[PDB]
């Protein structure tokens, strides 16, 4: 089978639709996500027009192999669909009307600059290559682009699903290439973040600053670098579940920062400490008690000023 | 082929059954669950009728690509079924009888407030598309809906398998879907949860409060913080078998409420040793024997309000 | 191609064997096990049954799409199996000789209760549905069942492979099913857990003791806690190798008993420290002397009575 | 089908071109990446040609089975690719121009030396088999060559994408193979390992060396264990990310050296307290205040050494 | 298509070769590897004859579909292997010569007892059932075994490549099977092992005897303690890495020694203590300065005799 023949000199336009049905499992260090959904296609083929009144039936079904269908792919997939023909219908004028379900791993980057009070734009993008006889184009029948109310993706509230209606059409190894961009607006379930990693981070910090009203560096040994063992392993936690990324990330900073302090805390105390073994109480007095105000203005006009750069 | 035609202007009724042989991989993280069942099919095709005194038969065995199968999908796939068609027996009057064994990775999202004495109801949602010639609706042979008695979710007790037998009949994209629930009733065995992470949490809290009983600060910090990092290890443990809820669960409120506790002794541990310092043991003495009664009193009553709250 | 028909009214019968060649992956957690076997069946055709003098040939070879072959399953499978046709030979009397090489992940649970000085029964059950036509039954050909000398479970020792001779024979969706139950017989190899796990416990449990011979609390308190974080590291590493069971386990049981151990040596550690402190040395080393053979005694006649309980 | 005749004795020459569509899951453990892309074929085949007046076209299309098409295989690669033949079209003299779309895991070993700041050159080694009837020989049509410019392989910049435009001949089991060597040049984002893994092991080290300011040996036993501990926790972290190397990597090297500062700092601890028991503490004294500069002038020139090694 | 006829009553050979293209993933804890290879085959078919003066071809070239084709299988796979045929190609007489690409995850045993210092011979198991016409054995063609230069197993250093010559004839299940055995000789790439595990667990043991210059049981506890900690995180680590094996390896050995070497260390900073207490300060003084020499000669010696016993 060949492509259907131009009436004039036209373009061969195909309308599209996808209809998703599932989204899951969003790897954030994979940078993909699953999708189940429905793909619709549509174009005239003359060739396949009909008489109902002869042919006894107003719409006839074809198999996939009987006639010409558009090769249309994903660009950014991982391994090429999993696709079942649901059905294919021709009505009198040739007007063709196909459907598949297709299950997909979509690659689409994501922006972890504001993590975990991230929103993303998921892509995913169908491309037609265009054959030596005509030049084929993609089209959006906006009445067939949608997703089911039930659509749930584990720790994402999912804002919008549209496509951009206007196809990028452009030469790719001497042929025409027309390009549809589906975007899925997403944004991150930022709840369980701050009981189950910013508050801890936060209860073992203000632990580390009880040192502040000890005098016992023993003691003031003991409780910096025990929790400073324990904010490790929510960093450790924290970075597991992320890419390595080409720029700083607001967990990262925060991160950075709390390092930063936790040194500062044991210069305090190793500072206060010496002064003492000196025979200089008075001066290490000082010290402490300015930094019993000192860490928590420095550490909430730091994050003030982190909060400011990144939102 | 064609679908059946009707006699009336009737939809073609499509009766449904799904028999379980295996329930296996219940991964909560990824809110999926394996499935090996049998789906029975049952319709009528008035074109595949005969009578049973001229064909000698009683009963007419078919191969699929021989006559008419509706399209049946199900709704909360990752990936369409991998099936294996038992068998196909037409009646004289008719009537088909399709049978089927397939193997599915199921995705139905559980709530995880309770958890670990949680309940679920998984569901298995069968859906049919409506073609031009005529509608087609689902319904339920309940004589045909059942489970295995061995069938074992690991970590779960099986209630029950039941279906909802109204269909829910909607358009979707211009067509008629007919949506069957099939909804398996599933209870959590908590038993494990006590011995191996409910009492371990409690015993190292217990030795934390030992500190209530000690005047040696050096020692006091160790107990308070060594404590503190072995409950972070069971939090780690238990967080990372659930995923990230955009609510609070029942072990997620009584993982903080120990992080509390646990910043509320290190206060007490270091107001008992600043006060000793300032030449005051009978005020830190005062202090430490309210503790005693205090803490245990606090976490004994504080466990009654959230275990009221989340049951 | 439809069924053999009957001479009489009897049932088809199927002899069937199982040879294994390999037994692979035995995951405890998941309760199942790779398998690579032969799957031999036997039946009399006699539509294909010949005169070995006018056909000049002893035996007749087919291909499986030549002739009638029995649907046969396995009951406790993931997926259906993977199976290559070796070879279909029929004898002048029309006695099909069918052979195939399968491989199949299985589902087959497990006694945990003896966990690591425990024995399974893997399971392997062959079912076989009837058709309107007639009733396929079941055999074992014991001349075909058996398994590779060079046949290894990683961990595990392979006693038997036998079969359960008589059919189980019940309805199942208003049609006869014939079900075989092949059966593995195992024994784990517990050696790699006493100086692995076992010894190791023994070692920092005896480490804690030597509190018992100390009088400075801080060391004591570093001792038992120090010690109790790498027990729960022990714990954590055997308890990951595990499912979750509604029943308590042998090792789970020891691990529970070790719990209470620390949580009582900490109490000595606390109650002796006070009286020190309230100057009643004296009563204190009548304690810690009474613990020196209390804790050895007491651990000694603990696990005796849990070792009876058990095996 | 037949090779295409040779007009004389001359090998046939298959024109290749890759254009990558996809670069994702560069795993360094596994020393694989996966790829998506375009592999462009063009050969000539005399009896495929026609003339443009008489047959009214100017170019035909074939489908894969209709002619003969030459086995070309990647090398490097775990499994066969998954291809789908795009396109299939014959110019008048018989030039063949085949187009299709693959996926492939690709086997390429890596060079960590100067790891993570390091280059790889990654190889798609393209092949063909020469038949009895005729030798065939691989060319690289540079045109056909490239990229998209998305193309993002997460944690690594693309540089360059080329092919060396001479195959490597040579006989295998008495037959002519024709290989052609596509160079992927790509460096590691190194960013993310200052502020994540170098930076908080400076800060821990340096934590350590507080112990030089300290005459509390229970303090600097603390500090200097405690700290060694927070330094194995990130060695196993990096150490994981990493496949086992024959040769010392950048990073290992950096490890080690660490790994004796540690040893070289519970020395000078050591020594310090030995002769404070002694009642020698000006000689501990001198050896301390001779630590607080020997340790960073060490540290700092040891590592400028070890990068001149490596770089 | 049925075997090719014996000119007198002698079994049809099979010549066989595999030629390496490369070696993967090879899996310690699973005891399997990945293969993708050449598989080569050769018999003669005497149907198959021409005379290459009247046909004036040489060779004549089939698809497999065409001509009769022994089945060769693997006997140690887990799943059948993945094949591509290359060439089938008949001279004159009707010497047929096949060959295949293929890749497969082999099983094959390992030998953990010197571990990481070990050498394996990995096998490759083919085998041919012989047919009820005749008898099928297996050959080696030693001209065509072999493999890639490149061809690297990560961590390990391929010595040789070799087969069998001599096929293992035998009985199994009523018919005739020609089994050959072809053999990977490889050696564990052990230098990382050096720096990244055994270095770093005698620099913690070296720390834990600096307790041996110390009479401060605080301090001793907390470095013996500590040290203990380090090691279990290595022995976990190095563990992990490794099946549970029914003997002893020279990695546990190693590790069950050093878990002794701290227990009597615990012991020695104990009595120590009990002595300083009891005001025997002379005494202990006596059994620490033995310490001193005793450990580290003790260790020394221990390790030679594992060494002698393992290699
Ligand atoms: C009388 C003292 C009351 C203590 C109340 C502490 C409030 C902490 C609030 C945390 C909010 C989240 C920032 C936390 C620093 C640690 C507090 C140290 C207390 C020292 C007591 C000194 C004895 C006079
Ligand atoms: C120590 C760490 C302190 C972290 C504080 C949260 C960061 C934050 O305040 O994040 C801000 C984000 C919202 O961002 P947005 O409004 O959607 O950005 C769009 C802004 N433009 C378009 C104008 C640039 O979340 C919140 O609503 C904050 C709720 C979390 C409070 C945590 C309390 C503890
Ligand atoms: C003579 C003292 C006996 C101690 C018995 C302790 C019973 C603990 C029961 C736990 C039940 C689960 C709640 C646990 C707090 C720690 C107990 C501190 C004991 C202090 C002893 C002081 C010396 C007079
Ligand atoms: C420290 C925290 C200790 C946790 C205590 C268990 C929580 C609980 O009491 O949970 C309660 C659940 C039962 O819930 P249900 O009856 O099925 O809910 C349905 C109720 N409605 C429909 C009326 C709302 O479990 C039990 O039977 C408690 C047994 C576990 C005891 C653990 C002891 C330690
Ligand atoms: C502290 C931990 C102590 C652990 C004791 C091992 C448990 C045990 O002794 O387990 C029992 C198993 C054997 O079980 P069985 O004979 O097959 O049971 C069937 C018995 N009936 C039919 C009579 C009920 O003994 C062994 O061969 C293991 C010996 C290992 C010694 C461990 C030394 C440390
Ligand atoms: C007056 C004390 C100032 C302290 C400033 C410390 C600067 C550290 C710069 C790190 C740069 C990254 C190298 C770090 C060693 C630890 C510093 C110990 C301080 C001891 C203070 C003694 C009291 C007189
Ligand atoms: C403690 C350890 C300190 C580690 C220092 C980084 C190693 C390094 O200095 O690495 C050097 C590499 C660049 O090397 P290249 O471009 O690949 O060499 C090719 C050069 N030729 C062509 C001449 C051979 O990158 C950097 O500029 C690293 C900046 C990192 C800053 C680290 C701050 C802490
Ligand atoms: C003057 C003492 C110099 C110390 C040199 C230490 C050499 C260690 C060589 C390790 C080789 C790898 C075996 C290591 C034991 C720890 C050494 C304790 C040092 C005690 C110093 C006492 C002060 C007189
Ligand atoms: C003279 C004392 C010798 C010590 C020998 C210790 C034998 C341990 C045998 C373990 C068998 C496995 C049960 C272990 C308890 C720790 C022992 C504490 C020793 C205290 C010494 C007091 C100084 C007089
Ligand atoms: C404390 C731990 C000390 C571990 C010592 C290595 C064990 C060993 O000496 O292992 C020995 C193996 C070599 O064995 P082979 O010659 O191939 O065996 C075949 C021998 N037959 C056939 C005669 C029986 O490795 C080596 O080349 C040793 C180099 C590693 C040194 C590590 C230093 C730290
Ligand atoms: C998740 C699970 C292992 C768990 C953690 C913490 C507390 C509890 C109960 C008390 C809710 C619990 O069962
Ligand atoms: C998991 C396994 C290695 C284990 C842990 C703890 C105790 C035992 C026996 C003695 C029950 C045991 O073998
Ligand atoms: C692999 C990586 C995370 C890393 C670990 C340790 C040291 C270095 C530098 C100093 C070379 C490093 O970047
Ligand atoms: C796991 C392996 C690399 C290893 C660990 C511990 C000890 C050794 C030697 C000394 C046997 C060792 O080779
Ligand atoms: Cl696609
Ligand atoms: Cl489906
Ligand atoms: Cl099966
Ligand atoms: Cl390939
Ligand atoms: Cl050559
Ligand atoms: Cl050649
Ligand atoms: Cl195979
Ligand atoms: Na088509
Ligand atoms: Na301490
Ligand atoms: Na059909
Ligand atoms: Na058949
Ligand atoms: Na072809
Ligand atoms: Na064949």
């Amino acid at each position: 089978v060949s492509p259907p023949p131009p009436i004039a000199d036209e373009p061969l336009t195909v309308n599209t639709g996808i209809y998703l049905i599932e989204c899951y499992s969003l790897d954030d260090k994979a940078e993909t996500f699953k999708v189940n959904a429905f793909l619709s296609l549509s174009w005239k083929d003359r060739r396949l027009a009909f008489d109902p009144v002869r042919s006894g039936v107003r719409v006839k079904t074809y198999e996939p192999e009987a006639i010409w269908i558009p090769e249309i792919r994903f660009v950014n997939v991982e391994n090429a669909r999993d696709a079942d023909v649901v059905d294919i219908s021709v009505s009198p004028d040739g007007t063709v009307q196909y459907l598949e379900r297709f299950s997909a791993r979509v690659l689409s980057p994501l922006d972890f600059r504001r993590y975990p009070f991230d929103s993303q734009t998921l892509h995913i993008y169908l491309i037609v290559r265009s054959v030596d006889t005509r030049n084929i184009v993609l089209a959006v029948d906006l009445e067939k682009v949608g997703k089911n109310d039930d659509v749930f993706l584990t720790g994402w509230d999912i804002e919008s699903f549209t496509a951009v209606v206007k196809p990028a059409n452009f030469a790719l190894e001497d042929r025409l290439e027309s390009k549809l961009d589906y975007q899925l607006r997403i944004s991150r379930q930022y709840f369980s973040y701050i009981p189950n990693i910013i508050l801890p981070m936060l209860f073992i910090l203000f632990i580390s600053w009880t040192a502040f009203w000890s005098t016992s560096y023993e003691a003031n040994v003991t409780l910096v670098v025990s929790t400073l063992i324990a904010q490790i392993a929510f960093n450790i936690l924290v970075e597991t579940n992320l890419p390595k990324t080409p720029y700083m990330t607001y967990t990262g900073a925060i991160i950075f920062m709390i390092y930063l302090f936790y040194f500062v805390a044991v210069i305090e105390v190793t500072v206060q400490h010496y002064l003492k073994v000196e025979s200089q109480p008075a001066r290490a007095a000082s010290i402490t008690r300015a930094s019993r105000i000192a860490f928590p203005v420095v550490f909430l006009l730091a994050n003030i000023i982190l909060a400011f750069l990144f939102f």
